[PDB]
RNA sequence: GGAAGGGCACCACCAGGAGUGGAGCCUGCGGCUUAAUUUGACCAACACGGGGAAACUUACCAGGUCCAGACAUAGUAAGGA
């Protein structure tokens, strides 16, 4: 359920539009410290990345957490046009994600803080 | 109709007034010149387009900006369109 529990989040957040994407942007949302969560995809060829994003949100006292897959991310994060058919096609693999606002609580949110801490 | 008859009009005349046409200047038109000298109009065009334009007006000429090219599909793209 935290996979869930973290896509339910994140597709709320997107609706209230309080998320970030990007390591250029996320650095900046993360570093004005209204970043409450960061999420990090495993599918990365690049180490300074990901020891980037990682240093930033353990100096920061942000919350992490990790996808397997990028394009699974984007998907996630709206990166996507969705069609009437199915599935969004067209999808962009997204490195990082970062949240500035829940909009409001929800069941995933509380699984999401359980299983972070 | 350089045919006849009847009638009528100061955008016709008669009887007259002011005149205009001549001079200087203002303003519109043609021509010429010009990068352009934007252009319509030739009784019923020509101080007309309410048109007396320094910019704007502006349509012309010599140059420099910008999109104020919706919407749909495809491509690129958060390792950033
Ligand atoms: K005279
Ligand atoms: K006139
Ligand atoms: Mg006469
Ligand atoms: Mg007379
Ligand atoms: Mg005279
Ligand atoms: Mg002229
Ligand atoms: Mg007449
Ligand atoms: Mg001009
Ligand atoms: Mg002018």
């Amino acid at each position: 359920d935290i996979m869930t529990a973290l896509q339910l989040v994140l597709k709320k957040s997107k609706a209230h539009g309080g998320l970030a994407r990007g390591l250029h942007e996320g650095a900046k949302v993360i570093e004005k410290h209204a970043a409450q969560l960061c999420v990090l995809a495993e599918d990365c060829d690049q180490p300074d990345y990901v020891k980037l994003v990682k240093a930033l949100c353990a100096d920061h006292n942000v919350s992490l957490i990790t996808v397997p897959n990028a394009k699974t991310l984007g998907e996630w994060a709206g990166l996507c046009k969705i069609d009437s058919e199915g599935k969004a096609r067209k999808v962009v693999g997204c490195g990082c994600v970062v949240v500035k606002d829940y909009g409001e609580e929800t069941e995933g949110l509380h699984i999401v803080q359980e299983y972070v801490k």
